[PDB]
């Protein structure tokens, strides 16, 4: 390890409190690329020049042109990347990475089939995984473990603000700070939980209340910290017996509930460390409406994740919102504080 002064940030948008994404470029000169920063992943990629226009997808995103950059140089390995809710394939390319102040010679895919559910649906073109390299397809390094080796991070750390949304161009939608937290964005204390293991950001979780009654997760569960999932996510059976106390029809890929019903739903709170995390309905409902006659989405939709992974809780979006988050690789830890 080494450790120098900066830190550096990386502004994101928020689109509907479900995306959260910010700007990289790659080459010389950099084409732009709007990315998730996933910490359930470990690749960086982006759709590709190469890519059929028959993929509608590949027609509304932003293309990496290797034909454009002075800066790159081939490799061709074929990979494909397998993502909760969809699957890209294309090949390794390497080129200059500009994240926040930073630039980072990086190995990453061009992706060349980019299917149209659910890619069309994305206000983001690409991905930069900032999980371990234990997790990275075709065993590259990925972008953060790069950013480490030029010795000029504060801290072998990096930390999350997701914004609520705003009806104002003013508003922030969220922030990534590479090398610390910004403390604009939290108050009172980090309460840490140390990982299962090095290799996934994933801890270990001792309850999931529902009110006062502490009816699911009994014995112990997985908790995966994803900055790239939209929503919280448990398994099947979990969410059926959660969605049941809630009083939540199943619909598609959704659970939804009446939404003059929403506001007056219970406190779901996650048991994390020494530490209660507690979520209102206003933190997990889509208060699109107060009638009768209305649908309201719930942020909490179900995900059966396969071994070795899962099967595991996902805390995204919903979550991260109400928490500030720092992800610790020094100490192979995650910090949880109040968002403000
Ligand atoms: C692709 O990249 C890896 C990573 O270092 C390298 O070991 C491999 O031989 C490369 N292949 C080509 C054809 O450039």
């Amino acid at each position: 390890l080494t450790l120098g002064n900066t830190t550096s940030s990386v502004i994101l948008t928020n689109y509907m409190d479900t995306q959260y994404y910010g700007e990289i470029g790659i080459g010389t000169p950099p084409q732009t690329f709007k990315v998730v920063f996933d910490t359930g992943s470990s690749n960086v990629w982006v759709p590709s020049s190469k890519c059929s226009r028959l993929y509608t997808a590949c027609v509304y995103h932003k293309l990496f042109d290797a034909s454009d950059s002075s800066s790159y140089k081939h490799n061709g390995t074929e990979l494909t990347l397998r993502y909760s809710t969809g699957t890209v394939s294309g090949f390794l390319s390497q080129d200059i990475i500009t994240v926040g102040g930073i630039t980072v010679t990086q190995m990453f895919g061009e992706v060349t089939e980019m299917p149209a559910l659910p890619f069309m649906l994305a206000e983001f073109d690409g991905v930069v995984g900032m999980g371990f390299i234990e997790q990275a397809i075709g065993r590259v390094t990925p972008i953060f473990d790069n950013i480490i080796s030029q010795g000029v991070l504060k801290e072998d750390v990096f930390s999350f603000y997701y914004n609520r949304d705003s009806e104002n161009s003013q508003s922030l939608g969220g922030q990534i700070v590479l090398g610390g937290s910004d403390p604009q964005h939290y108050e009172g204390n980090f309460h840490y939980i140390n990982l299962i293991k090095t290799g996934v950001w994933q801890i270990q979780m001792k309850g999931v209340s529902v009110g006062s009654s502490t009816l699911l997760c009994e014995d112990g569960c997985l908790a995966l910290v994803d900055t790239g999932a939209s929503y919280i996510s448990g398994s099947t059976s979990s969410i059926e017996k959660l969605m049941e106390a809630l009083g939540a029809k199943k619909r598609l890929f959704d659970y939804v509930v009446k939404c003059n019903e929403g506001p007056t739903l219970p406190d779901i709170s996650f048991h994390l460390g020494g530490k209660e995390y507690t979520l209102t309905s206003a933190d997990y409902v889509f208060q699109e409406s107060y009638s009768s006659k209305k649908l309201c989405t719930l942020a909490i939709h179900a995900m059966d994740i396969p071994p070795p992974t899962g099967p595991t809780w996902a805390l995204g979006a919903t979550f991260i919102r109400k928490f500030y988050t720092e992800f610790d690789r020094r100490n192979n830890r995650i910090g949880f504080a109040l968002a403000r």
